[PDB]
């Protein structure tokens, strides 16, 4: 509309400061932040959330089980938004590798933790015999 883009200056310094493969040399550019914000949009997303670090964690999950539905272009998403997620949490990756990774292993311990809780509901009753 009459302003696109969120992330300012400041911050494009980090943006600009991912690396895009992993034995590479390329870094992140603003091309890359609106050609994702501009698919949003057609994902039925709202571009206001890449704004915030949090609102990313939503739009990652649901592209997550869209992964392998989801065509070349699907792929591209999650690895852009991936090192976002990554800028807004101050943490820095080393490129678009190590990023969807560090993504991809939070979910899989998460993943425990959330059926963990599961057993402090079951009932808990040991037992030990001895001579
Ligand atoms: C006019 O109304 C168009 C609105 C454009 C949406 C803003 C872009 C979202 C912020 C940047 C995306 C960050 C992706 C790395």
């Amino acid at each position: 509309g009459a302003r696109a883009s969120v992330l300012s200056g400041g911050e494009l310094d980090k943006w600009e400061k991912i690396r895009l493969r992993p034995g590479g040399k390329k870094q992140y550019k603003l091309k890359h932040i609106v050609w994702a914000s501009r698919e949003l949009e057609r994902f039925a997303v709202n571009p206001g959330l890449l704004e915030t670090s949090e609102g990313c964690r939503q739009i990652l999950g649901q592209l997550q089980p869209s992964l392998q539905t989801g065509s070349e272009e699907l792929r591209s998403l999650y690895n852009t938004i991936a090192v976002l997620y990554c800028v807004h949490q101050r943490i820095d990756v080393k490129d678009t590798k190590e990023a969807l990774d560090k993504i991809e292993e939070e979910q899989n311990k998460s993943k425990k933790k959330a059926q963990q809780a599961a057993a402090d509901t079951g009932n808990n009753s040991q037992v030990s015999q001895n001579y």
